[PDB]
């Protein structure tokens, strides 16, 4: 068993690996895209004396939190042990290379999308955002009086091919993506990677159309089996009245009893109707998950709420170092020390708390992060907390 | 088509329009213990020239808001039209006349749990607590290291017949509702009913059991259809402590696949395990509903996050009143004004606002809550959010 | 093996056959209401050397045919053979012999509900009723603006007990039998019964309510499992007025998806709404069976199309005689003779002709019905057709 | 918004708005066969200043009614309003405009598929023909004695290739649709697509196989999922004889355990088995939907029973005219008049009795059709029925 970082020779091994191991997969052919992301020395292999058995790799994202501030983030993905090789601690391996290059290339934070829920705590990452699908029967639908967008004169969103659009689109997203805590720059291979999802496939999806307002997009395709059932894949609105306008049009599908999305739950989609629980939440999961690789460029690289007043504090992270932590004027300083800790937590609770999704008080409930002081727990909640609800870009 | 106050003679006409108009009916002899809660002139009933067509009454409730502050609330309940009577304004009627009736009482509030969605917004009343049903695979279940009662020792939790143990579940119970927004007083006719149900029903639901700790209770019955589901009814812990030593016993229920339970958004337990995807939220909907029926009583007797500075705005409610509104060190003054307008909402929006449960942001988002300014907006969400998380108390 | 009359000391021995043979079975003592319809020597029973192994009755009916003729009917029913003695010819020997008794006391006609539709038709029984279940979806159901009872003012319609109006619900449904062909007389014995199935049974059927017109009723209730869903057990309508009214209280159960009723292929309500669609055809089925017993009587005693001109032809029943037919002025006269028969057919297709719900066109098309005269089969179709359409009273 | 008839530069964007109101599309390549049937100014556009986001067209279709006459018929299709703008009188618009060209070229009536039964009543569109769908259990059903072609010798009947026999199955419908009541001629382009639909789709419908008579033809396959469902997508019998040689046939499908169709009421199917009961009606839903665009020339176009005797009467469409009816020797004389009105109906009421499907008297008791004479509602009952039975010919 020896691990180093993959030659060329070394992919089709990985490929044969990842058909084996991820149900969902393209192939290696819009894997060329995909690979463009992936940085000199990001890939790690385990050989077998000889075919690959383990590999994991990362790949150079940017990452909008709190702030409005973007921060470079290591996006973990590709990671696999052979069924012939489980239990031989390849995993472990594997991840603690991948974190020692994160960390020795100046990446303040690291993130993955979770294939199971038990793996990754003990790897330092929390679940930082939370995937919300909202079903709505749009046959009983009716818009609020207070709802914008019910008057007379003509509709702002046009129904279109995705494909003659594509400029519009990214001009949207890239608006949404910096203003958005969780938004991920998306790079032209992966817009034409989505743009050639957007088209019919032979006994598979169906054709995508696209809903376009000045302000906002949104994409859908009918279910493959449930003809009554269209699935918003990806709705990105920039102002509130877009956000409206996208939805008059979608709730206009007459064809269709239910449009499902999935989205954040600080949606306002339930309060744009006269009846709230029409738009019922029908599953709920962790979506992008942190790990902090560095706690003090991580803490004072982002904003804090201005409406909770200067507050200094010491906080020990498990094996992660200790730091004085001082918060006003929605800017942190975090500096070392070796005075007595205030507040403990593991690094995985840290990357929870980071984007707001997750309050201090709740953790503290479960013992995950300890305090004798329940004024800065509920100064730590303030501080934490996003204005702008934090929302998942797109898996990785 | 005459509207006045029940007589005893108009009862069984109640229990016959109850009957058709209610499938979870528990007849008229436990009717008894929920009549007590109706005051002298709580009900209104609507005969044609003579049957019962249509009926609504309140019940004198204790509702705990945020500063464990206990309000008087008016609580509709057995609200129905005949069949026969649909589309003939009575509802209108009812709801107006029970309105005036509970105003010139002097409650503050009035709450209902809603049959539907899509009725009670016109009327006032906003969803202002969140149900949360987590079910939990409890064969995969390991609790985290940093989880409480996990040492060696005997277990705080006993096993129990609820009947046996009554003034146990009361005094916690009554500990429970006085720190939680959102409690009710249960009086002593809704603890009797509750011990009743506890014992198992010929063809119908099996014995509940109890699990008892110093500082909390849980009550559950296996699902009379699906043997490898446990629902738990109602868990009340006062501690944290006693919330997982609660959860350890229920993971421990080893012939079961599956623990459910209605909780609120905030419950920490699936952050008392090792994977916190276990805890899968299977079900969301809005729980309890206010309607503020005395805007400055309502806002100057709940307490505000201490954590946000002093800060002073005119509130207009729809047909409600303007009010120039000063909060500061977790108090607020509501005062009468015909200043300019800052702050503009319908009476039901400022219902969902009251508990914490909803975000000003959330609501101002759909345009169902008008401000010009964003500061404003912030300062709202801070100071009205609860430090408690609000839970819902029992369906009336 | 021995086929004679029960004696008192047979019953308990038929009751055992009976709960072994039937699953919906109602024991033996709501039977002493049902056993008061067998006249003296309507039953039979096979015994073995001794236990009862065959059993089969009649009951003494009054059906009404087209014209609003009643005729004597013998009701075939509580027909079994022990699962022991199968392929014993049990069935034929005591079907033989009931129809020997039945012709000889001078009944013109036998009916039967049969449990399976590939036994009867060997025994000149043919299906002559159509069972229709409609489920109308009443969250959407409009009534259309032609529709009757859609002004302002009362309804005519009350919500009541069924209990406390047996004596209206007799009335109206005595009214109902006499002008409706498939009509039965609903006996004392059998109102009695009707109404204590009307309350609910502990782990079983659910109250059951009635909505009560001067010229209709329906009695419905809640399906045990499926609580968006009432089934309508009865509705009986003197009037189109009655028939709308009840229909616009139905669709006023607010609680309620979905309303279901069986009821007759030309049943109105469809055409009572803007959306036909609305009232789907869910369950299809032959409801009440004919023997014509005595060709001659039978065909003299229903009445005929007015607006077919006078004709003659010469029909033969295979087994059952040859007879010159006369049909005009809507009555018939059917005489012996040896002339050349123009029309054959089995005594089952007489029995499916009989009151109107099978064209003999239909039945010509798969030659149940030989003739040589298509103009004879357009005056056959046209003369036995009912202005009425027929509909099933009650399942014995 | 403007209204006109589309250009070549138009249809691209109607293929647009078709792919995404209509699921079932074939696209634009197979829309070549289809537009060949859509006569100059057949179609109307609805532009926004510019986006297709309104469309209607008509085909020319030639249509049997009783008395084997074939009218010119005005065939809908193609109707779709874009989801951005809906409740702005598109529809209303676009339908005006078609049947004000519909009924200056001269066509007698207009005919649909209704995507909802809710929509087309308010045009003037009542459904006109019944789906029935029959599921046989194959594995029980075996034929009566009386049944044709139980005898020894050869099959009449083929197992073949459909694209192989074309000439043989064009021969067959031709005779068919001339004689059926619901019959449409079949234009060469849509035998050329319905064969190119009859071979395998790669993971879609599976190959089609026919079997052929001398005086009939059924096409079937296998369903996608259902592998022990055969399809019955099409059967044409001329002869009572190949009916049953056809059915014969597919109960030989030894390798099914069920065969559904979709035919008509009236199907002998049921009647050619010892067991009835074993053809299930498993659906029924509303065929074509027929609007009268010129009473007089309709009324007088078709055959009426010629076994009803001579009568007259006035009817009144509203907003169609009143008219002077005059019925005898199955032939009807429709001239002007302002005599009172004997009987009134909407022009939906019509087109619902045209074909003989629905009978006046079951319009009648809906209050769809006024008249104060019970004989004269009879007598049009009689008149306006279908010797032949009224079948479906083909979706469009
Ligand atoms: N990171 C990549 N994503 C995607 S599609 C976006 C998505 O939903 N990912 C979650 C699921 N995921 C799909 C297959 C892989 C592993 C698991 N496609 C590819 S292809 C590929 C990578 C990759 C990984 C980086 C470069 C090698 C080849
Ligand atoms: N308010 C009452 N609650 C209950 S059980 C607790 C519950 O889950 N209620 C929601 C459902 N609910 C059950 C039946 C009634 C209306 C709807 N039982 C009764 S019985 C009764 C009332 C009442 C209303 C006040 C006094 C008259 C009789
Ligand atoms: N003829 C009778 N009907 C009924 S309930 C009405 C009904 O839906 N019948 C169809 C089903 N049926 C139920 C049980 C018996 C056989 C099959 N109950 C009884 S009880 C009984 C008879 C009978 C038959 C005549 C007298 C002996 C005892
Ligand atoms: N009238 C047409 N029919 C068909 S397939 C036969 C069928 O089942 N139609 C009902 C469903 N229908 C399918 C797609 C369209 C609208 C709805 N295909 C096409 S393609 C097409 C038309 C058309 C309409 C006339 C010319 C433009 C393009
Ligand atoms: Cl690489
Ligand atoms: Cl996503
Ligand atoms: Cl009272
Ligand atoms: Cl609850
Ligand atoms: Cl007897
Ligand atoms: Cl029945
Ligand atoms: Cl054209
Ligand atoms: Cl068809």
């Amino acid at each position: 068993v020896t691990l180093c970082s993959p030659t060329e020779d070394d992919w089709p091994g990985m490929f044969l690996l990842a058909a084996a191991s991820f149900t969902d997969f393209i192939g290696p052919e819009s894997a060329t895209a995909w690979r463009t992301l992936v940085p000199t020395d990001g890939a790690v292999v385990v050989r077998d004396g000889s075919e690959v058995v383990g590999m994991a790799l990362y790949m150079d994202l940017r990452l909008t939190v709190p702030g409005e501030v973007v921060l470079p983030t290591a996006g973990l993905s590709f990671v696999a042990v052979a069924p012939t090789h489980r239990r031989r601690g390849l995993l472990r391996a594997m991840c603690a290379e991948l974190h020692r290059r994160i960390a020795d290339s100046g990446y303040p934070v690291a993130a993955l999308h979770a294939s199971e829920g038990g793996i990754y705590g003990r790897f330092g990452y929390g679940p930082a955002t939370t995937l919300h699908e909202l079903t709505v029967d749009r046959r009983f639908a009716r818009f609020h009086a207070d709802a914008p967008g019910g008057g007379l004169g003509g509709s702002s969103v046009r129904l279109v091919r995705p494909t003659e659009h594509r400029g519009e689109f990214e001009a949207i997203y890239e608006r949404w993506r910096q203003q958005v805590p969780g938004g991920l720059l998306r790079p032209q291979v992966l817009w034409d990677e989505l743009l050639a999802e957007a088209k019919a496939a032979p006994g598979g999806d169906r054709e995508s159309f696209a809903l376009l307002h000045p302000d906002g997009y949104a994409l859908y395709r009918v279910d493959r089996t449930d003809l009554k059932l269209a699935r918003v894949s990806e709705l990105r609105a920039v102002t509130a009245d877009a956000h409206c306008a996208l939805w008059r049009a979608l709730i206009g599908l007459d064809s269709m009893e239910r449009i499902s999305i999935i989205t954040h739950p600080q949606d306002p989609l339930p309060h744009l109707l006269t009846d709230t629980r029409l738009a019922r939440t029908t599953w709920r999961q962790d979506g992008l998950w942190l790990r902090i690789m560095n706690v003090p460029a991580a803490l004072e690289a982002r904003g804090y709420a201005h409406e909770v007043g200067e507050f200094s504090t010491v906080l020990e992270v498990s094996d992660g170092g200790r730091f004085a932590l001082k918060i006003g004027d929605g800017r942190a300083r975090c500096t070392p020390t070796d005075a007595a800790a205030e507040i403990e937590m593991d690094r995985d609770v840290l990357g929870s708390l980071y984007l707001g999704a997750h309050r201090a008080s709740t953790l503290a409930a479960a013992n995950r992060l300890r305090t004798k002081d329940s004024q800065l727990l509920r100064r730590l909640d303030a501080a934490f907390a996003s204005d702008v609800p934090v929302q998942t870009a797109f898996e990785f």
